[PDB]
Protein backbone atom coordinates (compact mmCIF):
# COMPACT_ATOMS: atom_id res chain seq x y z
CA UNK A 1 0.00 0.00 0.00
CA UNK A 2 1.06 3.58 -0.73
CA UNK A 3 -0.52 6.99 -1.39
CA UNK A 4 0.66 9.49 -3.98
CA UNK A 5 -1.11 12.82 -3.54
CA UNK A 6 -1.36 15.72 -6.01
CA UNK A 7 -2.03 19.28 -4.88
CA UNK A 8 -1.27 22.63 -6.58
CA UNK A 9 1.99 24.47 -5.78
CA UNK A 10 0.41 27.55 -4.16
CA UNK A 11 -1.22 25.37 -1.45
CA UNK A 12 0.19 24.08 1.82
CA UNK A 13 1.70 20.86 0.49
CA UNK A 14 4.29 20.85 3.29
CA UNK A 15 1.57 20.87 5.94
CA UNK A 16 -0.41 18.23 4.01
CA UNK A 17 2.73 16.02 4.00
CA UNK A 18 2.99 16.41 7.80
CA UNK A 19 -0.48 14.91 7.92
CA UNK A 20 0.86 12.29 5.55
CA UNK A 21 3.60 11.53 8.07
CA UNK A 22 1.02 10.96 10.83
CA UNK A 23 -0.93 8.52 8.68
CA UNK A 24 2.31 6.65 7.87
CA UNK A 25 3.31 6.49 11.54
CA UNK A 26 -0.08 4.92 12.40
CA UNK A 27 -0.46 2.59 9.39
CA UNK A 28 3.01 2.09 7.92
CA UNK A 29 1.78 3.41 4.53
CA UNK A 30 4.03 5.97 2.84
CA UNK A 31 2.34 9.21 1.75
CA UNK A 32 3.99 11.21 -1.02
CA UNK A 33 2.87 14.75 -1.74
CA UNK A 34 3.59 16.10 -5.20
CA UNK A 35 2.78 19.46 -6.79
CA UNK A 36 3.30 19.20 -10.56
CA UNK A 37 2.54 22.25 -12.70
CA UNK A 38 -0.78 22.09 -14.59
CA UNK A 39 -1.72 19.00 -12.58
CA UNK A 40 -5.41 19.55 -13.31
CA UNK A 41 -4.65 19.06 -16.98
CA UNK A 42 -2.06 16.33 -16.58
CA UNK A 43 -4.39 14.14 -14.51
CA UNK A 44 -6.90 13.13 -17.22
CA UNK A 45 -3.86 12.85 -19.44
CA UNK A 46 -1.67 10.45 -17.38
CA UNK A 47 -4.53 9.38 -17.10
CA UNK A 48 -4.32 9.05 -14.23
CA UNK A 49 -3.73 5.39 -14.93
CA UNK A 50 -0.04 5.75 -15.31
CA UNK A 51 2.26 8.06 -13.37
CA UNK A 52 -0.82 9.47 -11.64
CA UNK A 53 -1.71 10.10 -7.97
CA UNK A 54 -4.05 7.99 -5.89
CA UNK A 55 -5.56 11.23 -4.54
CA UNK A 56 -5.92 14.46 -6.52
CA UNK A 57 -6.56 17.86 -4.96
CA UNK A 58 -8.13 20.65 -6.97
CA UNK A 59 -11.10 23.02 -6.96
CA UNK A 60 -14.32 21.11 -7.67
CA UNK A 61 -14.94 22.59 -11.15
CA UNK A 62 -12.41 20.15 -12.68
CA UNK A 63 -14.01 17.01 -11.26
CA UNK A 64 -17.15 16.47 -13.36
CA UNK A 65 -14.88 16.15 -16.37
CA UNK A 66 -12.86 13.57 -14.43
CA UNK A 67 -15.93 11.64 -13.29
CA UNK A 68 -17.34 11.65 -16.83
CA UNK A 69 -14.07 10.27 -18.25
CA UNK A 70 -14.34 7.54 -15.58
CA UNK A 71 -11.18 8.62 -13.78
CA UNK A 72 -12.71 8.98 -10.31
CA UNK A 73 -13.77 6.42 -7.69
CA UNK A 74 -17.22 7.08 -6.26
CA UNK A 75 -16.83 8.11 -2.65
CA UNK A 76 -19.37 6.87 -0.14
CA UNK A 77 -18.91 8.50 3.29
CA UNK A 78 -21.44 7.45 5.94
CA UNK A 79 -24.11 9.95 7.04
CA UNK A 80 -22.21 10.64 10.28
CA UNK A 81 -19.15 11.90 8.38
CA UNK A 82 -21.28 13.85 5.87
CA UNK A 83 -22.73 15.61 8.89
CA UNK A 84 -19.27 17.01 9.67
CA UNK A 85 -19.13 19.22 6.55
CA UNK A 86 -21.41 22.09 5.43
CA UNK A 87 -24.17 20.81 3.12
CA UNK A 88 -23.35 23.25 0.35
CA UNK A 89 -19.75 21.93 0.12
CA UNK A 90 -20.97 18.39 -0.67
CA UNK A 91 -23.15 19.84 -3.44
CA UNK A 92 -19.97 21.15 -5.11
CA UNK A 93 -18.74 17.56 -5.35
CA UNK A 94 -22.01 15.93 -6.42
CA UNK A 95 -22.07 14.85 -10.06
CA UNK A 96 -24.89 12.92 -11.77
CA UNK A 97 -26.36 11.91 -8.42
CA UNK A 98 -23.04 10.61 -7.14
CA UNK A 99 -20.43 11.97 -4.74
CA UNK A 100 -17.12 12.05 -6.61
CA UNK A 101 -14.72 13.81 -4.19
CA UNK A 102 -14.20 15.11 -0.65
CA UNK A 103 -14.76 18.88 -0.19
CA UNK A 104 -12.00 20.63 1.79
CA UNK A 105 -12.26 24.41 1.69
CA UNK A 106 -14.06 27.34 0.07
CA UNK A 107 -11.89 29.59 -2.10
CA UNK A 108 -12.81 33.12 -3.21
CA UNK A 109 -10.62 35.95 -4.51
CA UNK A 110 -10.42 39.16 -2.50
CA UNK A 111 -8.75 42.54 -2.92
CA UNK A 112 -5.54 42.56 -0.89
CA UNK A 113 -4.08 46.00 -0.22
CA UNK A 114 -1.17 47.76 1.49
CA UNK A 115 -2.55 49.82 4.40
CA UNK A 116 0.53 52.04 4.46
CA UNK A 117 0.56 52.84 0.74
CA UNK A 118 -3.21 52.90 0.53
CA UNK A 119 -5.04 53.31 3.84
CA UNK A 120 -8.29 53.56 1.88
CA UNK A 121 -8.58 51.05 -0.96
CA UNK A 122 -10.67 52.13 -3.96
CA UNK A 123 -14.26 50.81 -4.18
CA UNK A 124 -14.18 50.78 -7.98
CA UNK A 125 -11.90 49.67 -10.79
CA UNK A 126 -12.50 53.11 -12.38
CA UNK A 127 -10.22 54.89 -9.86
CA UNK A 128 -7.24 52.55 -10.45
CA UNK A 129 -5.66 54.65 -13.29
CA UNK A 130 -5.59 57.91 -11.28
CA UNK A 131 -4.48 55.89 -8.25
CA UNK A 132 -1.64 54.51 -10.37
CA UNK A 133 -0.49 57.89 -11.75
CA UNK A 134 -0.12 59.18 -8.22
CA UNK A 135 1.66 56.08 -6.90
CA UNK A 136 3.95 56.12 -9.95
CA UNK A 137 5.30 59.48 -8.76
CA UNK A 138 6.30 57.66 -5.57
CA UNK A 139 8.12 54.97 -7.57
CA UNK A 140 5.19 52.59 -6.90
CA UNK A 141 2.19 51.15 -8.80
CA UNK A 142 -1.49 50.69 -7.93
CA UNK A 143 -2.34 47.14 -8.91
CA UNK A 144 -0.56 43.99 -9.98
CA UNK A 145 -2.26 40.61 -10.21
CA UNK A 146 -2.04 37.40 -12.26
CA UNK A 147 -3.36 38.46 -15.68
CA UNK A 148 -2.48 35.17 -17.34
CA UNK A 149 -5.16 33.11 -15.57
CA UNK A 150 -8.86 33.83 -16.29
CA UNK A 151 -9.71 32.92 -12.67
CA UNK A 152 -8.26 36.33 -11.75
CA UNK A 153 -9.86 38.33 -14.56
CA UNK A 154 -13.29 36.67 -14.67
CA UNK A 155 -14.61 38.58 -11.63
CA UNK A 156 -14.21 41.87 -13.48
CA UNK A 157 -15.32 40.49 -16.82
CA UNK A 158 -18.42 38.67 -15.56
CA UNK A 159 -19.48 41.46 -13.14
CA UNK A 160 -22.59 42.30 -15.17
CA UNK A 161 -24.51 39.05 -15.63
CA UNK A 162 -21.61 36.89 -16.82
CA UNK A 163 -21.62 33.11 -16.46
CA UNK A 164 -20.15 29.89 -17.84
CA UNK A 165 -23.33 27.88 -18.50
CA UNK A 166 -26.96 28.73 -17.64
CA UNK A 167 -28.55 26.76 -14.82
CA UNK A 168 -32.15 26.36 -16.04
CA UNK A 169 -34.24 24.48 -13.49
CA UNK A 170 -32.80 22.17 -12.93
CA UNK A 171 -29.74 21.70 -15.12
CA UNK A 172 -26.89 23.42 -16.98
CA UNK A 173 -27.53 24.20 -20.67
CA UNK A 174 -24.14 23.48 -22.30
CA UNK A 175 -24.98 25.50 -25.42
CA UNK A 176 -26.07 28.54 -23.41
CA UNK A 177 -22.76 30.31 -22.75
CA UNK A 178 -22.43 33.64 -20.91
CA UNK A 179 -18.91 34.86 -21.63
CA UNK A 180 -19.70 37.55 -24.19
CA UNK A 181 -21.81 40.57 -23.29
CA UNK A 182 -21.70 44.31 -22.77
CA UNK A 183 -20.17 44.03 -19.28
CA UNK A 184 -17.50 41.65 -20.55
CA UNK A 185 -16.60 43.86 -23.52
CA UNK A 186 -16.35 46.85 -21.16
CA UNK A 187 -14.49 44.79 -18.56
CA UNK A 188 -11.94 43.25 -20.91
CA UNK A 189 -11.53 46.63 -22.64
CA UNK A 190 -10.67 48.19 -19.25
CA UNK A 191 -7.76 45.74 -18.72
CA UNK A 192 -6.45 46.29 -22.24
CA UNK A 193 -6.57 50.05 -21.65
CA UNK A 194 -4.77 49.72 -18.29
CA UNK A 195 -2.11 47.89 -20.27
CA UNK A 196 -2.02 50.49 -23.06
CA UNK A 197 -1.84 53.29 -20.49
CA UNK A 198 1.11 51.67 -18.66
CA UNK A 199 -0.81 50.93 -15.46
CA UNK A 200 -0.25 47.19 -16.03
CA UNK A 201 2.05 44.89 -17.99
CA UNK A 202 0.62 42.22 -20.28
CA UNK A 203 3.15 39.72 -18.94
CA UNK A 204 2.40 40.04 -15.22
CA UNK A 205 1.73 36.64 -13.71
CA UNK A 206 1.27 35.01 -10.32
CA UNK A 207 4.91 35.02 -9.16
CA UNK A 208 5.59 38.55 -10.45
CA UNK A 209 2.39 40.07 -9.00
CA UNK A 210 3.02 38.35 -5.65
CA UNK A 211 6.69 39.28 -5.27
CA UNK A 212 5.85 42.91 -6.09
CA UNK A 213 3.07 43.22 -3.49
CA UNK A 214 4.97 41.42 -0.74
CA UNK A 215 8.04 43.59 -1.40
CA UNK A 216 5.83 46.70 -0.97
CA UNK A 217 6.13 47.94 -4.56
CA UNK A 218 2.46 47.71 -5.58
CA UNK A 219 -0.41 48.96 -3.41
CA UNK A 220 -2.93 46.25 -4.33
CA UNK A 221 -3.16 42.67 -5.51
CA UNK A 222 -5.91 40.13 -6.18
CA UNK A 223 -5.58 36.69 -4.60
CA UNK A 224 -7.00 33.92 -2.43
CA UNK A 225 -6.33 32.92 1.20
CA UNK A 226 -3.39 30.69 0.25
CA UNK A 227 -1.39 33.88 -0.46
CA UNK A 228 -1.71 35.40 3.05
CA UNK A 229 1.10 33.25 4.54
CA UNK A 230 3.83 34.86 2.48
CA UNK A 231 2.51 38.36 3.16
CA UNK A 232 2.62 37.64 6.90
CA UNK A 233 6.37 36.95 6.57
CA UNK A 234 6.84 40.35 4.85
CA UNK A 235 6.92 43.89 6.26
CA UNK A 236 3.57 44.77 4.61
CA UNK A 237 0.60 45.68 6.77
CA UNK A 238 -2.14 44.33 4.52
CA UNK A 239 -5.92 44.40 4.51
CA UNK A 240 -8.20 41.91 2.78
CA UNK A 241 -11.35 43.45 1.35
CA UNK A 242 -14.17 43.39 -1.22
CA UNK A 243 -13.26 43.27 -4.92
CA UNK A 244 -13.82 46.63 -6.65
CA UNK A 245 -17.02 47.27 -8.58
CA UNK A 246 -17.01 48.10 -12.26
CA UNK A 247 -19.67 50.28 -13.89
CA UNK A 248 -21.54 50.04 -10.60
CA UNK A 249 -21.54 46.24 -10.82
CA UNK A 250 -19.92 44.17 -8.07
CA UNK A 251 -17.22 41.73 -9.22
CA UNK A 252 -18.47 38.17 -9.63
CA UNK A 253 -15.57 35.87 -8.83
CA UNK A 254 -16.11 32.21 -9.68
CA UNK A 255 -15.88 30.41 -6.31
CA UNK A 256 -13.90 27.20 -5.93
CA UNK A 257 -14.28 24.40 -3.44
CA UNK A 258 -10.87 22.75 -3.00
CA UNK A 259 -11.57 19.04 -3.18
CA UNK A 260 -9.83 15.65 -3.01
CA UNK A 261 -10.87 12.92 -5.41
CA UNK A 262 -9.67 9.32 -5.56
CA UNK A 263 -8.09 7.77 -8.65
CA UNK A 264 -10.39 5.08 -10.09
CA UNK A 265 -7.20 3.27 -11.15
CA UNK A 266 -5.84 3.22 -7.61
CA UNK A 267 -5.50 -0.13 -5.82
CA UNK A 268 -5.27 2.05 -2.71
CA UNK A 269 -8.81 3.49 -2.76
CA UNK A 270 -9.54 2.40 0.80
CA UNK A 271 -6.42 3.78 2.44
CA UNK A 272 -7.22 6.99 0.60
CA UNK A 273 -10.72 7.07 2.06
CA UNK A 274 -9.21 6.50 5.51
CA UNK A 275 -6.59 9.21 5.02
CA UNK A 276 -9.08 11.87 3.90
CA UNK A 277 -11.83 11.10 6.42
CA UNK A 278 -9.74 10.44 9.52
CA UNK A 279 -6.52 12.43 9.08
CA UNK A 280 -6.98 15.38 6.70
CA UNK A 281 -10.59 16.39 7.44
CA UNK A 282 -10.12 16.71 11.19
CA UNK A 283 -9.30 19.82 13.23
CA UNK A 284 -5.66 18.66 13.44
CA UNK A 285 -5.30 17.74 9.75
CA UNK A 286 -6.74 20.98 8.36
CA UNK A 287 -4.88 22.97 11.01
CA UNK A 288 -1.52 21.54 9.82
CA UNK A 289 -2.38 22.39 6.21
CA UNK A 290 -3.89 25.79 7.10
CA UNK A 291 -0.81 26.75 9.19
CA UNK A 292 1.34 26.24 6.09
CA UNK A 293 -0.96 28.04 3.64
CA UNK A 294 -4.47 29.17 4.68
CA UNK A 295 -7.32 27.12 3.22
CA UNK A 296 -10.00 29.80 3.10
CA UNK A 297 -13.39 28.92 4.60
CA UNK A 298 -12.93 25.25 5.41
CA UNK A 299 -15.75 22.75 4.81
CA UNK A 300 -15.30 21.19 8.25
CA UNK A 301 -17.90 22.82 10.57
CA UNK A 302 -15.96 22.48 13.87
CA UNK A 303 -12.74 24.08 12.59
CA UNK A 304 -14.59 26.59 10.40
CA UNK A 305 -16.42 27.91 13.50
CA UNK A 306 -13.04 29.22 14.65
CA UNK A 307 -11.74 30.41 11.28
CA UNK A 308 -14.97 32.34 10.59
CA UNK A 309 -13.88 34.88 13.23
CA UNK A 310 -10.96 35.97 11.04
CA UNK A 311 -11.84 39.23 9.23
CA UNK A 312 -9.84 38.01 6.22
CA UNK A 313 -12.11 34.97 6.22
CA UNK A 314 -15.23 37.19 6.38
CA UNK A 315 -13.99 39.31 3.43
CA UNK A 316 -13.55 36.03 1.52
CA UNK A 317 -17.13 34.91 2.08
CA UNK A 318 -18.35 38.42 1.24
CA UNK A 319 -16.61 38.10 -2.13
CA UNK A 320 -17.94 34.55 -2.49
CA UNK A 321 -21.46 35.83 -1.72
CA UNK A 322 -21.30 38.42 -4.54
CA UNK A 323 -19.94 35.73 -6.90
CA UNK A 324 -20.98 32.18 -7.85
CA UNK A 325 -19.77 28.68 -7.02
CA UNK A 326 -18.46 27.14 -10.25
CA UNK A 327 -20.36 24.47 -12.15
CA UNK A 328 -18.49 21.16 -12.18
CA UNK A 329 -19.64 19.84 -15.54
CA UNK A 330 -17.09 18.38 -18.01
CA UNK A 331 -17.47 21.41 -20.26
CA UNK A 332 -15.83 23.77 -17.74
CA UNK A 333 -12.38 22.93 -19.10
CA UNK A 334 -13.56 24.30 -22.46
CA UNK A 335 -15.02 27.33 -20.69
CA UNK A 336 -11.75 28.19 -18.99
CA UNK A 337 -9.73 27.48 -22.11
CA UNK A 338 -12.03 29.95 -23.88
CA UNK A 339 -11.65 32.77 -21.39
CA UNK A 340 -7.92 32.14 -21.00
CA UNK A 341 -7.36 32.46 -24.75
CA UNK A 342 -9.62 35.52 -25.03
CA UNK A 343 -7.91 37.60 -22.32
CA UNK A 344 -4.38 36.78 -23.45
CA UNK A 345 -5.34 37.43 -27.07
CA UNK A 346 -6.84 40.79 -26.12
CA UNK A 347 -4.11 41.82 -23.68
CA UNK A 348 -1.37 41.24 -26.24
CA UNK A 349 -3.27 42.86 -29.11
CA UNK A 350 -3.65 39.66 -31.14
CA UNK A 351 -7.42 40.13 -31.34
CA UNK A 352 -9.76 42.99 -30.65
CA UNK A 353 -11.83 42.79 -27.46
CA UNK A 354 -14.93 42.03 -29.54
CA UNK A 355 -13.17 39.40 -31.68
CA UNK A 356 -11.53 37.86 -28.62
CA UNK A 357 -14.85 37.48 -26.82
CA UNK A 358 -16.76 36.34 -29.90
CA UNK A 359 -14.19 33.54 -30.21
CA UNK A 360 -14.44 32.62 -26.50
CA UNK A 361 -18.22 32.34 -26.72
CA UNK A 362 -17.65 29.93 -29.63
CA UNK A 363 -14.82 27.98 -27.99
CA UNK A 364 -16.76 27.66 -24.74
CA UNK A 365 -19.81 26.17 -26.50
CA UNK A 366 -17.80 23.37 -28.11
CA UNK A 367 -17.96 19.82 -26.72
CA UNK A 368 -14.28 19.83 -25.76
CA UNK A 369 -11.09 21.85 -26.29
CA UNK A 370 -9.72 19.51 -28.97
CA UNK A 371 -12.91 19.83 -31.00
CA UNK A 372 -12.79 23.60 -30.53
CA UNK A 373 -9.27 23.80 -31.93
CA UNK A 374 -10.19 21.84 -35.06
CA UNK A 375 -13.29 24.00 -35.64
CA UNK A 376 -10.99 27.00 -35.36
CA UNK A 377 -8.50 25.57 -37.85
CA UNK A 378 -11.37 24.94 -40.28
CA UNK A 379 -12.28 28.61 -39.96
CA UNK A 380 -8.71 29.72 -40.65
CA UNK A 381 -8.56 27.23 -43.58
CA UNK A 382 -11.82 28.54 -45.04
CA UNK A 383 -10.73 32.21 -44.84
CA UNK A 384 -7.23 31.61 -46.24
CA UNK A 385 -8.60 29.48 -49.10
CA UNK A 386 -11.09 32.18 -50.04
CA UNK A 387 -8.39 34.83 -49.81
CA UNK A 388 -5.92 32.79 -51.87
CA UNK A 389 -8.50 32.35 -54.64
CA UNK A 390 -9.48 36.03 -54.51
CA UNK A 391 -5.76 36.89 -54.78
CA UNK A 392 -5.06 34.47 -57.61
CA UNK A 393 -8.11 35.96 -59.33
CA UNK A 394 -7.07 39.63 -58.99
CA UNK A 395 -3.35 39.43 -59.75
CA UNK A 396 -3.17 36.42 -62.07
CA UNK A 397 -0.42 35.07 -59.81
CA UNK A 398 -0.23 32.14 -57.41
CA UNK A 399 0.09 33.54 -53.85
CA UNK A 400 3.13 32.05 -52.05
CA UNK A 401 5.05 32.84 -48.84
CA UNK A 402 8.48 34.29 -49.80
CA UNK A 403 11.45 31.93 -49.63
CA UNK A 404 12.97 31.55 -46.18
CA UNK A 405 9.96 33.11 -44.44
CA UNK A 406 6.64 32.23 -42.80
CA UNK A 407 3.24 33.90 -42.52
CA UNK A 408 0.52 34.75 -45.04
CA UNK A 409 1.41 38.44 -45.29
CA UNK A 410 0.74 37.93 -49.00
CA UNK A 411 -3.05 37.96 -48.68
CA UNK A 412 -2.65 40.65 -46.02
CA UNK A 413 -4.75 42.98 -48.17
CA UNK A 414 -7.34 40.29 -48.88
CA UNK A 415 -8.43 39.30 -45.40
CA UNK A 416 -10.23 40.80 -42.42
CA UNK A 417 -7.97 39.28 -39.76
CA UNK A 418 -4.69 37.66 -40.76
CA UNK A 419 -4.29 34.19 -39.21
CA UNK A 420 -0.89 33.67 -37.62
CA UNK A 421 -0.87 30.20 -36.11
CA UNK A 422 -3.28 27.27 -35.85
CA UNK A 423 -5.08 26.48 -32.59
CA UNK A 424 -3.88 22.89 -33.07
CA UNK A 425 -0.38 24.37 -33.09
CA UNK A 426 1.87 25.62 -35.86
CA UNK A 427 2.57 28.84 -37.75
CA UNK A 428 0.79 29.22 -41.09
CA UNK A 429 2.70 29.19 -44.37
CA UNK A 430 1.93 29.14 -48.13
CA UNK A 431 3.95 26.76 -50.33
CA UNK A 432 3.78 24.95 -53.67
CA UNK A 433 3.88 21.16 -54.01
CA UNK A 434 4.04 20.50 -57.71
CA UNK A 435 0.90 21.92 -59.30
CA UNK A 436 -0.77 22.61 -55.97
CA UNK A 437 -0.97 25.62 -53.66
CA UNK A 438 -0.70 24.14 -50.16
CA UNK A 439 -1.28 25.53 -46.67
CA UNK A 440 1.47 24.22 -44.43
CA UNK A 441 0.87 24.35 -40.70
CA UNK A 442 3.95 24.42 -38.50
CA UNK A 443 7.32 22.73 -38.86
CA UNK A 444 8.78 19.49 -37.57
CA UNK A 445 9.42 20.35 -33.93
CA UNK A 446 7.02 23.28 -33.93
CA UNK A 447 3.82 22.00 -35.51
CA UNK A 448 0.39 20.60 -34.89
CA UNK A 449 -0.85 18.12 -32.34
CA UNK A 450 -3.77 15.82 -33.10
CA UNK A 451 -5.74 13.04 -31.46
CA UNK A 452 -7.44 10.47 -33.66
CA UNK A 453 -10.79 12.11 -32.96
CA UNK A 454 -9.42 15.47 -34.13
CA UNK A 455 -8.03 13.82 -37.23
CA UNK A 456 -11.33 12.13 -38.00
CA UNK A 457 -13.28 15.39 -37.66
CA UNK A 458 -10.78 17.29 -39.81
CA UNK A 459 -10.89 14.69 -42.56
CA UNK A 460 -14.66 14.62 -42.55
CA UNK A 461 -15.08 18.38 -42.55
CA UNK A 462 -12.32 19.19 -45.07
CA UNK A 463 -12.61 16.14 -47.27
CA UNK A 464 -10.56 13.41 -48.89
CA UNK A 465 -7.23 14.01 -50.66
CA UNK A 466 -6.67 17.33 -48.87
CA UNK A 467 -4.75 16.73 -45.67
CA UNK A 468 -1.26 15.23 -45.69
CA UNK A 469 1.32 14.58 -42.97
CA UNK A 470 4.49 15.09 -44.98
CA UNK A 471 5.94 16.26 -48.28
CA UNK A 472 9.00 15.19 -50.32
CA UNK A 473 9.87 17.90 -52.82
CA UNK A 474 6.89 18.21 -55.14
CA UNK A 475 4.96 15.11 -54.13
CA UNK A 476 2.85 14.32 -51.07
CA UNK A 477 3.52 11.84 -48.31
CA UNK A 478 0.95 10.01 -46.27
CA UNK A 479 -2.49 11.47 -46.19
CA UNK A 480 -4.17 11.95 -42.82
CA UNK A 481 -6.35 9.05 -41.68
CA UNK A 482 -9.13 9.08 -39.08
CA UNK A 483 -6.87 6.90 -36.90
CA UNK A 484 -3.68 8.98 -36.97
CA UNK A 485 -2.39 10.94 -34.01
CA UNK A 486 0.30 13.58 -34.42
CA UNK A 487 2.79 14.84 -31.89
CA UNK A 488 4.36 18.17 -32.69
CA UNK A 489 4.70 17.81 -36.48
CA UNK A 490 3.96 19.84 -39.62
CA UNK A 491 0.65 19.34 -41.46
CA UNK A 492 -0.46 20.18 -45.00
CA UNK A 493 -3.82 21.08 -46.45
CA UNK A 494 -4.25 21.66 -50.16
CA UNK A 495 -5.86 25.00 -50.95
CA UNK A 496 -5.79 24.62 -54.73
CA UNK A 497 -5.42 21.26 -56.47
CA UNK A 498 -4.77 22.91 -59.80
CA UNK A 499 -2.64 26.01 -60.42
CA UNK A 500 -2.38 25.34 -64.17
O1 LIG B 1 -7.91 30.49 -14.34
C1 LIG B 1 -8.60 29.31 -14.67
C2 LIG B 1 -8.62 28.32 -13.51
O2 LIG B 1 -9.35 28.84 -12.41
C3 LIG B 1 -9.43 27.98 -11.28
O3 LIG B 1 -8.14 27.64 -10.82
C4 LIG B 1 -7.67 28.31 -9.66
C5 LIG B 1 -7.82 27.42 -8.42
O4 LIG B 1 -9.19 27.14 -8.26
C6 LIG B 1 -7.29 28.15 -7.19
O5 LIG B 1 -7.33 27.31 -6.05
C7 LIG B 1 -5.86 28.64 -7.43
O6 LIG B 1 -5.03 27.51 -7.55
O7 LIG B 1 -5.77 29.40 -8.63
C8 LIG B 1 -6.22 28.75 -9.81
C9 LIG B 1 -6.08 29.71 -10.98
O8 LIG B 1 -4.75 29.73 -11.44
C10 LIG B 1 -10.15 26.70 -11.67
O9 LIG B 1 -10.29 25.83 -10.57
C11 LIG B 1 -9.37 26.03 -12.80
O10 LIG B 1 -10.06 24.85 -13.19
C12 LIG B 1 -9.24 27.00 -13.98
O11 LIG B 1 -8.48 26.45 -15.04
Amino acid sequence: GKLVIWINGDKGYNGLAEVGKKFEKDTGIKVTVEHPDKLEEKFPQVAATGDGPDIIFWAHDRFGGYAQSGLLAEITPAAAFQDKLYPFTWDAVRYNGKLIAYPIAVEALSLIYNKDLLPNPPKTWEEIPALDKELKAKGKSALMFNLQEPYFTWPLIAADGGYAFKYAAGKYDIKDVGVDNAGAKAGLTFLVDLIKNKHMNADTDYSIAEAAFNKGETAMTINGPWAWSNIDTSAVNYGVTVLPTFKGQPSKPFVGVLSAGINAASPNKELAKEFLENYLLTDEGLEAVNKDKPLGAVALKSYEEELAKDPRIAATMENAQKGEIMPNIPQMSAFWYAVRTAVINAASGRQTVDAALAAAQTNAAASNINKAKVASVESDYSSIKSAALSYYSDTNKIPVTPDGQTGLNVLETYMESLPDKADIGGEYKLIKVGNKLVLQIGKDGEGVTLTEAQSAKLLSDIGKDKIYTGVTGDNFGEQLKDTTKIDNKALYIVLIDNTV
